[PDB]
């Protein structure tokens, strides 16, 4: 059976590490406030949260739901995903790390190959990847994808951004096998800096992300059906710079071709961009969008509600501000969007103050 999703797609992406609470009852409170919170928004989709992310350290070591491989934290994407799909009338989209995961030690991790050195290390600041040339990585990561399908329901996957390779990646003993075996000539280096392999060598290795989120999602809808809609995030800069696939290893239209949704983080201040560059910067990345046919019919674009800071301590973009881009968007034909993270917390963003720009049901 299929599943239609109204245009336009209104999107909010929600992390369920503290609607967790020690004090079950606590978290019953914390539960019935996000559903309202949901539901009063009036919006069409939730991204939600599968894994623990207490520390943001790049690292998934614990899940929302029972599975065979990792510790379960707390019974609660199922409990959550249910009362969203019925009572906050929204499709549900469970969010899962694509290789960050903290599994056994003999399972390969994406290394990358520094300047000056013979041996290949893990990036300090990177997501901690496994690497997806491991045979049994794939395996590994197909049965946490299984046993979340096998106990709840939902209406789609989102493939986490940590699916990323850079033009130094992956310089594992596996990757590089793959590597020759796809006909690529001597080292990483030597590959990297070939005229002549360099491009086709970042696009190998995009596909090779893609085929085996692909797998990923063969598995949950062989368990859950084919009604199952995907997702995924992709960085802006593939998308306004698409040589920079030759360190992301994401490329936009293979993204369009792939999912049913791209959902691109069009989030200026993650990359950089001064405050008063901001909106032209968003401007420019509508303006490469609309370039594209039907590509914003399939696209997300995902605002920021937070400014993420090195020492850990995030800066929260106004409501306002927020308002302000969502109608940015609009007023320059883009229809689909969303913004992450959410916090029930304090209202932020405030109901009130973004329904009018993010609730197509909003009236004066
Ligand atoms: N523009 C640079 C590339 O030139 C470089 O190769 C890459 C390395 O990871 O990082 C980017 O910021
Ligand atoms: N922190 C990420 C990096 O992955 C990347 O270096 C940068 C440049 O595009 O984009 C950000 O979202
Ligand atoms: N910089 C972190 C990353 O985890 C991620 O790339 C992004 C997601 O929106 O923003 C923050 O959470």
């Amino acid at each position: 059976g299929s599943h239609m999703e109204k245009s336009p797609q209104r999107i909010m992406h929600i992390d369920l590490d503290y609607v967790y609470d020690e004090n079950l009852q606590q978290m019953d409170r914390n539960i019935d406030v996000l559903i309202q919170r949901v539901k009063d928004m009036q919006i069409s989709t939730v991204y939600l949260q599968a894994f623990a992310d207490p520390d943001g350290d790049g690292l998934v070591k614990e899940v929302w739901f029972p599975n065979r491989l990792l510790p379960m934290k707390a019974d609660i994407f199922s409990r959550v995903a249910w009362q969203l799909r019925t009572r906050s009338g929204v499709n549900i989209y469970a969010w899962m790390p694509v290789l960050s995961w903290d599994l056994d030690p003999t399972l390969t991790r994406v290394k990358y190959l520094p300047t000056g050195e013979k041996k290949a290390q893990i990036h300090p600041e990177q997501y901690h990847r496994l690497s997806p040339f491991d045979d049994r990585v794939r395996a590994q990561v197909g049965m946490l994808y299984e046993d979340l399908a096998g106990h709840a329901a939902f209406d789609g996957i989102l493939f986490h951004d940590d699916a990323l390779l850079s033009d130094y990646e992956d310089a594992s003993a596996p990757a590089i096998t793959a590597y020759q075996q796809a006909g690529f000539s001597g080292s990483l280096s030597e590959i990297r800096q070939n005229p002549e392999q360099f491009k086709q060598w970042a696009r190998f290795k995009s596909r090779a992300l893609t085929d085996f989120t692909l797998e990923l999602s063969a598995r949950v809808k062989a368990i859950r059906g084919p009604h199952i809609k995907t997702a995924r995030n992709i960085f802006a800069l593939p998308v306004i710079q698409p040589e920079s696939e030759a360190w992301f290893a994401q490329n936009y239209a293979d993204f369009l071709k792939s999912y049913d949704w791209t959902a691109i983080m069009a989030m200026p201040y993650l990359e950089g961009v001064a405050e008063k560059s901001a909106d032209q910067w968003l401007i420019q990345l509508t303006n490469q969008i609309k370039n594209i046919p039907q590509a914003k019919d399939k696209s997300i674009l995902e605002l920021q509600a937070q400014n993420w800071q090195k020492n850990g301590q995030h800066q929260a973009i106004s409501s306002q501000q927020l308002a302000h881009w969502m109608s940015l968007l609009q007023l320059n034909g883009v229809k689909n969007y969303g913004y992450y993270p959410d916090n029930f917390l304090h209202n932020q963003p405030e109901i009130d103050l973004i329904r009018p720009e993010f609730s197509t049901a909003w009236y004066p």
